[PDB]
């Protein structure tokens, strides 16, 4: 089997990216964030606390003929960003672009926090990271990639987000017309449970490029590129006004800049991402403060892939009995 689901940028910055999934009998569409940094698959419902919900679709498991409660089964998840929720557990059918998962674990959320209240665009996470993180206790539940990995044509998922565009999740099969040139594959370690690689390195604008190990995850649920602060700093270096503030949270740049693109090393292959997706717009409504999308990871513990590398790549999430990454320009 394959499936196959356009995914679709939030707002005009692609802050993050909606796909459409139906859930239970007869189907609930709910436009979920895949998010391959994290591994539950949870949505508002029925039994989210009434405050709470400002917008948003949600999921009532008791309209759905092919629900059941997963007995005894809770889950509470806290995000990088400071986010969280938390709920019980329905079993139930989930279909993305036509592939469907029978019994999947559907995480109903009964809290959730401020900013997913505010955001009525997104109506939950359709984990795609290794379920060694799911939250769900006392048993543990799968991925839904994990769960139709043995049915897929292939054990792979690709990642095809646009800037400023929809873009594609395709399951079970890789589009060879969806890129340009060859995929480069890289090692990944499961160790922390996410689609963690090295990068081989960096080059900012039209520099040379710098060979150096950058250790990180491939997360579509972030929405920056982090990494450490030398590199960081390297590449705002290059944007004449820019400057790392405290009290915005990090690198700010005049909005009539023109930003250089980076380069980020695959092997010994280069994907580079333009200066314009590094453009995250006014710091508040009508500021000529601009937010940088290339921030350090250096309070974070992890470099992280986000939204803005990967929207840069075709890439290929390879769940193979040892996984590995891919990344294609396009």
């Amino acid at each position: 089997s394959t499936g196959s689901a356009t995914t679709t940028p939030i707002d005009s910055l692609d802050d993050a990216y909606i796909t459409p999934v139906q859930i239970g009998t007869p189907a609930q569409t709910l436009n979920l964030d895949f998010d391959t940094g994290s591994s539950d698959l949870w949505v508002f419902s029925s039994e989210t606390t009434a405050s709470e919900v400002d917008g948003q679709t949600i999921y009532t498991p008791s309209k759905s003929t092919t629900a059941k409660l997963l007995s005894g089964a809770t889950w509470s998840i806290s995000y990088g960003d400071g986010s969280s929720s938390s709920g019980d557990v329905y079993t139930d059918t989930v279909s993305v672009g036509g592939l469907t998962v029978t019994g999947q674990a559907v995480e109903s959320a009964k809290k959730v926090s401020s900013s997913f209240t505010e955001d009525s665009t997104i109506d939950g996470l359709l984990g795609l990271a290794f379920s060694t993180l799911n939250t769900v206790s006392p048993t543990q539940q799968k991925t839904f990639f994990d769960n139709a990995k043995a049915s897929l044509d292939s054990p792979v998922f690709t990642a095809d987000l646009g800037y400023h565009a929809p873009g594609t999740y395709n399951f079970g099969f890789i589009d060879t017309t969806a890129y340009t040139g060859s995929i480069t594959y890289t090692a990944v370690s499961t160790k922390q449970g996410f689609w963690e690689w090295t990068s081989t390195g960096y080059a900012v604008g039209s520099g040379t490029f710098k060979s150096t190990s950058i250790d990180g995850i491939a997360d579509t649920g972030t929405t920056l590129l982090y990494l450490p602060a030398t590199v960081v700093s390297a590449y705002w270096a290059q944007v004449s006004g820019a400057k790392s503030s405290s009290s915005v949270g990090g690198y700010v740049f005049p909005c009539s800049a023109t930003l250089p693109s980076f380069t980020f090393g695959v092997g010994s292959a280069r994907i580079v991402i333009p200066g314009d997706y590094i453009d995250f717009g006014p710091i508040s409504t009508g500021s000529s403060s601009c937010f940088g999308g290339i921030q350090s990871s250096a309070g974070i513990g992890i470099n992280i892939f986000g939204d803005v590398a990967l929207k840069a790549a075709f890439v290929v999430f390879n769940g193979a009995t040892t996984p590995t990454l891919g990344f294609a320009s396009k």
